[PDB]
């Protein structure tokens, strides 16, 4: 009589899915295809529908403890404060990977759910079998395919989609504040430096916490130094000279990589007794930095409709017709503002733009109006 | 077998605890003396214990709605700025009395709390009798005093106090926003303006939205003209050149007052089934901007020990014991930081003093490390 | 026994020659071949070297009075300020033309020097015959050939020359301050704003007195909207926004020109009884300001030259020996800082870019050591 | 035939006198009382009229090498910039009082002025009779008393007078510019750093260059602590805890004195074949920096005098009676400023207060309109 659910993929939407889950009784085991549990990227952005989130998932405590909110989100044009955002209260938070991963991963082992590592699903059948790497087949009443843009839970069944990987990229390193080699600034605040001329280079500056700063550094594909890895110090800064003691740190780092961004849209995101969730149904671009909190927002609300007694896959589709356009028109506002640079405007955190981070998965209403 | 709750007062306090009680079940009365709903003291701080409070209350919606989070809290000593604080993304929020006061009225209405009007307590027993001015002799589960530093339910049983009402005292106004008027600078940031020398002159500058300015203006007693009510414009411009567009508005209230600061404290907050919350047990100090805030969180924690199956004498006891430290304490505090002029010297909001902000009544835990 | 001048052109080269040849007793005539005596180019920078030219000809005060010098001299690249020098107390002074030109006018004609206006002069003869273009031949000791880049004087002789005509040039205006619209700013600075993204748009902002500002508009020839004469008001205040009020009045403006710039470089000055001086000799890039101050050093150290008993032969080759120098090294490094956008940089008022405003005409030394 | 001029003291105003004198063909001697040439008072500030009697003397070169003109001239009240000066182009100056003594003396050795150390005026006779204290009898056509506001030239002979020896008074001193030490700022300026509260102190902050910083401390006779000697580094650094650098190292001076204000004013400057110039006449307030200046004025206009033809005994009362009005208004004008903490406002450097600055001894006109 006890609800099973097995779920693929340890990354954010999973251990949210899987902790949402464990809390309201299910009997959960969670399936990491990688050889241990980790999270990738640096750091991130989280915002009040994903801290609401956290809250729900009983998580917040250990994520707030050692993470930052920035005074204020500032965006420089060639060196040139353009704008200064606070978003009238609304919440957020920027942290490492880790420390976002590490305390999901811990809230999950607390409750119980059971967490597998080298542990690949490769199959799964809408009536509710999963197929693990190994061969193993297993049961359950619900399947969650949190696997990510390359998801084998969406593709084994197929589902009709767009998926794009670009070209260009970005570096994305944590390194140390180096706070007082800064010297004189707003060295706490989150700041957007865009540059076209001379170059077309990037840094978004984000601090984790008093230790921790994270770095996005981006230039296009086709500049051979600036997409270098480890970093071409030397135009890097040149074009962002203030941060040179960081840029200085960044570049010891042998494992910096150019990811390249990569969206994901499907016209539906169930089957039967399997749901999708996370960047395995809606990859979207950073812009807005959305991918994480309507993965979390979405995994969570998945619990949500589990619990109106409902058939499974009756709930799967009540699910999908309610949270879904927050995320279809954040992802489509996201990519629109990646293509026309709008970030580097200043002041495009417009009410449109924050309709993803006002709304409150736990209350399913939309807060902190602007 | 419905337990029936009376309520002596409609300020904060009040309301607060008869909407946490009616939203578990209980039958409530509250009983305000004065002939309308009404709240003075032109514009009020709000902070995370306090905003959780309306939350818990359902009343927080209204209450974001058409108010206002400055980007920072900013200090100038002789126009000079000392600091800039934004509590590491602790929430708080400034906003009208009226507002505020709206919210949890229209909130009260809603649930059906029992609102009468020109309707004194004047005498309580604590087997559960309240007596009202009109004579009449109302039985209860509970009796709440909130009727605020005057509290005649306190009085007419007895408790052992201290109370001092200060020679000293400030006049808040609301007046229109005059942004353009104000020209270049930061006008959306609260500014906490000290001055000495010349004189010994204050403004707390506290924008309440769009359209409302909150301004606290301060002096002692012994000066003539900055005392002055209506306000003495000359006095006034002369050492605030840069809010002259709203300190002419300012001047043309004839409402204003000069209120002087009272606290309270007692060896005990209750006596068999009366409870005292609110000004009535626990003025203090506007130095933390903490009053409302400590009121509310322990309006709402009473309405917390209720629900645990104990009497309601045992759940009182247990609730003092429970909520009253942090009072106790922060009281003390604001106390020492206004009679040091501690925040005259900037970032001063710190860990300690962010104490009663940081607790979060829901949870009953501390949020928002620091 | 009087010696008998005749200088040909009533620009300031011209009137500087005639005024410091009258101050030692030269019977002076000045031939201007425009039907009036009148500056083109708005404004102009003067420095120490020219304002030492001044004093030498008893036109310092009028020059003065009704002028400015800026607080600092600041640089923008993309709207943010790279620098802001004050060249170690270095004096200079930013005035319009008809200012600099009435006061030499008025002083010359306070002196006696004969002026005529309609009065061409084509041909010089390094014997010291001068033929005006109505027929009529004059004698002289001294034939001045001050007539600008298009020298008849130079022409007629025969000099060995480069002459460059460049495509590129800019529009320069006289507006009102508008200082109150401007609001908040420091708009008594000299600001040379530069921009090369979203396109090549760079304004001289330059304030010559409390009425009267200056602006240089420089967009390539080869765009249409930067380029148009009177001014395209859409894509000036496009990139320039805070300049709006004065841009507005700017566009009203129908006697608005594109002008180019224009330089000449001779492989000597003198022949026989003939200097040239000013654009005839030596017109050079906008730069270092330094074209009508070279030309007034240059003319004033002529008349210096004259007072040593020698030939007027020997005095001119002398002349051109002893200062030249200073004027071919100011050309070509201010060729140098056209060509490499060098002032772009901010912090280019190297000692050596100063070296001819640091020149003394009076006292034949350097000053204002950097 | 050979005109014979003695002058006593070698201050700024006797080494004028004498530099002069001996430019105009006079036979010069000067007795200076102290067993060495040496100027006390570790910095000072020069103007436009004191820059141009240096050129007048042939010094000018000399002394703008190795000092210093700062971007502007601000004022702060309680660490609050309150206003930047720059006088609308009128050239001033800092430097060391070595520096300005060295250049005078080099000059006026060049120019071989007969110059004798421990040799102390203590008579003088207007028939043109000096008496050194060794009992040395000399004869000269014009005696010179420039002994400073004890003058024995003037105190032998006679002078009704009103001096004043205040109670008040600053400590000069000169130490490292500490620049990269003092972080972030505008160190290259002339600060005048004013405090009332919570004690009366005040800094003037006066780079004379790129080694060496001047320093007023001033605090009242009656404060132990702000009055001491060598500093009481403690109260400085809490009131000027940026300036701590350099703080740290002028309280390592142990010469370091309290010296007070003093002034000297005379009904006349003549008698006979004496001529008073400098503090002896006219020692005032050093509230617009203009007791060396003035001195250096008048020094320089009784030389001029002199070149009438006129007997020396009409020559004077000529010179007395052209250039003191404005001696007499500045030292009027500075007293009052001192008196009313005038500076302390900003924006006080009027027309009137540079009147004397804008004087031009050379060419006797008023010059840099306002
Ligand atoms: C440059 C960049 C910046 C971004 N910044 C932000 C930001 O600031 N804020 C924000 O909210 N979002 C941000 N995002 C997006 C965010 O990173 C993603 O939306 C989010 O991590 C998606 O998480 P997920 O759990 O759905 O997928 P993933 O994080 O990819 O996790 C799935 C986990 O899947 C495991 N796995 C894969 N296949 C299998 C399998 N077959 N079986 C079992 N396990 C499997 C994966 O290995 C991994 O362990 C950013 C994205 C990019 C590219
Ligand atoms: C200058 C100043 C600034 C302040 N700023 C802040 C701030 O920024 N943030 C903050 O949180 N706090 C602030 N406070 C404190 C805050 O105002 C109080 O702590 C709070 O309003 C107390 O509310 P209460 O309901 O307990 O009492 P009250 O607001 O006094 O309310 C009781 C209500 O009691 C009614 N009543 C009285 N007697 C009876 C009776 N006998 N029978 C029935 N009804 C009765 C009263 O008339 C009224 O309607 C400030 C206080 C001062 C003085
Ligand atoms: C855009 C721009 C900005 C500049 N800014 C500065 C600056 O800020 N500071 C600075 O010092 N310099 C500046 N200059 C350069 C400066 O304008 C010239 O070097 C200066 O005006 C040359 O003066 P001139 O008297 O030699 O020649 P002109 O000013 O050309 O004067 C000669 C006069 O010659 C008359 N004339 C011509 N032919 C005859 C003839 N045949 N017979 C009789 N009369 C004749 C001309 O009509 C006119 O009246 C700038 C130049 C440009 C192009
Ligand atoms: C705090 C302070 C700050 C000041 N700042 C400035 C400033 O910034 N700019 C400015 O222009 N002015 C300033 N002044 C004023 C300036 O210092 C004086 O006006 C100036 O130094 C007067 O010079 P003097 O040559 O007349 O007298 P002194 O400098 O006193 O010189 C006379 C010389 O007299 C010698 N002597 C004395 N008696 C005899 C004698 N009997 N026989 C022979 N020799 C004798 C003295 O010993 C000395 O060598 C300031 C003054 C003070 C007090």
């Amino acid at each position: 009589k006890t609800r099973r659910a097995e779920v693929a993929g340890g990354g954010f939407a999973g251990l949210t899915a899987a902790i949402a889950l464990k809390q309201n009784g299910w009997d959960v085991r969670l399936h990491e295809k990688s050889s241990e549990l980790r999270a990738f990227g640096a750091g991130i952005y989280l915002w009040h529908n994903g801290l609401r989130v956290l809250e729900g998932l009983g998580a917040l405590d250990d994520v707030l403890q050692g993470s930052h909110t920035p005074p204020t989100y500032e965006t420089w044009m060639h060196n040139k404060s353009v704008s200064k955002e606070t978003f009238n209260g609304l919440p957020w938070r920027i942290m490492t990977r880790s420390h976002l991963h590490d305390a999901l991963v811990n809230r999950a082992r607390a409750l119980g759910v059971d967490i597998s590592v080298n542990s690949e699903a490769v199959a799964a059948d809408p009536v509710g079998r999963l197929t693990l790497q190994t061969g193993e087949v297993l049961e359950a009443d619900l399947i969650v395919g949190a696997d990510g843009v390359g998801s084998k839970v969406r593709d084994s069944i197929g589902f009709k989609q767009d998926r794009w990987v670009s070209k260009d990229g970005l570096i994305r390193l944590i390194v140390p504040r180096m706070k007082k080699e800064l010297g004189h600034g707003e060295w706490d605040n989150t700041i957007d430096m865009w540059n076209f001329w001379p170059r077309v280079q990037r840094i978004l500056y984000s601090p984790c916490n008093e230790n921790e700063l994270y770095l996005g550094l981006m230039a296009p594909a086709a500049d051979p130094r600036g997409s270098s890895v480890p970093i071409d110090l030397e135009v890097w800064v040149e074009m962002f000279p203030f941060l040179e003691p960081c840029l200085i740190e960044a570049a010891k780092l042998k494992t910096a990589r150019y990811d390249k961004f990569e969206t994901t849209k499907l016209d539906s995101w169930t089957r039967g007794k399997v749901a999708l969730v996370g960047d395995a149904a809606h990859a979207m671009c950073p812009a807005l930095a959305q991918g994480a909190g309507c993965a979390m927002v979405n995994a969570f609300s998945l619990s949500q409709d589990l619990e109106e007694g409902s058939s499974v896959e009756d709930a799967l589709v009540a699910w999908e017709t309610r949270i879904r356009p927050i995320t279809d028109r954040c992802q489509a506002l996201s990519g629109d503002y990646a293509a026309n640079r709008s970030l580097s405007k200043g002041n495009m955190f417009t009410p449109a733009a924050l309709e993803a981070a006002r709304y409150d998965p736990l209350r399913r209403v939309y807060s902190w109006p602007q």
